[PDB]
């Protein structure tokens, strides 16, 4: 199975997924000097209001924290965006050290890690339907230094003693993603594609400027995590993260002068 280690990790991805060499591959370095603001850009909306999660699993290469998306109840539109995307569910990509963990670089710069805030295009029925289409995802990618603790992911930290290891799931209603946006919704945008297997290339990705501060002790936590499931050797939860990939023929459009 594909995963991020030696043998299985990134640089293996392409024998089962082709499309990893693709023409639209992400995550990309966001050269910040080669990025240009773009006017045509519309204001961003990020809708979670009514956001409803329903429970946080631990799929083997990452924790999901799920939501109730029968409804627009929680909406991403405006910005690059044609439509109303829902939110589906947030993951996040980390390291074994502060200095890597983030998928997304800003000039080659990595962060301690990466929010991944999925969202399906409501014209396409469906997530299955949306990631058979060229615009049928938005994700909001959102960088973690360390430094301050966020207040809005403790109750996520706090949650993970409960599904270390790989297929366990836990409760988790009533979490408010509003808790772990950062002030300024100041963004680069470009056409990309999901950074796990089967790397579909039909992500609009949003990725804010502004990262949030989370703890040491909360980062920590995250490290706690096992790859491995109940009953097998302990694999820590680390460096989950696929490296940048080739720009090659796109543009990378800031929302911002
Ligand atoms: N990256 C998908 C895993 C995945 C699917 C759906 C939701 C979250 C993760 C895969 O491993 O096949
Ligand atoms: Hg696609
Ligand atoms: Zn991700």
């Amino acid at each position: 199975h594909w995963g991020y280690g030696k043998h299985n990790g990134p640089e293996h991805w392409h024998k089962d997924f082709p499309i990893a060499k693709g023409e639209r591959q992400s995550p990309v370095d966001i050269d910040t000097h080669t990025a240009k603001y773009d006017p045509s850009l519309k204001p961003l909306s990020v809708s979670y209001d009514q956001a409803t999660s329903l429970r946080i699993l631990n799929n083997g290469h990452a924790f999901n924290v799920e939501f109730d998306d029968s409804q627009d109840k929680a909406v991403l539109k405006g910005g690059p965006l044609d439509g109303t995307y829902r939110l589906i569910q947030f993951h996040f990509h980390w390291g074994s050290l502060d200095g890597q963990g983030s998928e997304h670089t800003v000039d080659k710069k990595k962060y301690a890690a990466e929010l991944h805030l999925v969202h399906w295009n409501t014209k396409y029925g469906d997530f299955g339907k949306a990631v058979q289409q060229p615009d049928g995802l938005a994700v909001l990618g959102i960088f973690l230094k360390v430094g301050s603790a966020k207040p809005g992911l403790q109750k996520v930290v706090d949650v993970l003693d409960s599904i270390k290891t790989k297929g366990k799931s836990a409760d988790f209603t009533n979490f408010d993603p509003r808790g772990l946006l950062p002030e300024s919704l100041d963004y680069w945008t470009y056409p990309g594609s999901l950074t796990t297997p089967p790397l579909l290339e039909c992500v609009t990705w949003i990725v804010l400027k502004e990262p949030i501060s989370v703890s040491s002790e909360q980062v920590l936590k995250f490290r706690k995590l096992n790859f491995n499931g109940e009953g097998e050797p302990e694999e820590l939860m680390v460096d989950n993260w696929r490296p940048a990939q080739p720009l090659k023929n796109r543009q990378i459009k800031a929302s911002f002068k």
